[PDB]
């Protein structure tokens, strides 16, 4: 309907409040917002394996781990 594209929204939507609150300094929003995200990208990995699009998941996922390691040292 699809499973897919719904939670990818999710994830979407969750990047897009971890990004806004890193841009404003609210460093505990971001993280879980970035926590949320690779939750639902992390979903879709296990539900989709083989789908087009997992090395773009694999990438964002890194790149918000990435972002919470560095967010930690300054809360």
């Amino acid at each position: 309907m699809s499973a897919q594209v719904m939670l990818e929204d999710m994830a979407r939507k969750y990047a897009i409040l971890a990004v806004k609150a890193d841009k404003e300094g609210k460093v505990e929003d971001a993280i879980t917002y970035y926590k949320k995200a690779i939750e639902v990208l992390s979903q879709i990995i296990v539900l989709y394996p083989e789908s087009v699009a997992r090395t773009a998941y694999e990438q964002m996922i890194n790149e918000y781990k990435k972002r919470i390691s560095y967010l930690e040292k300054v809360l």
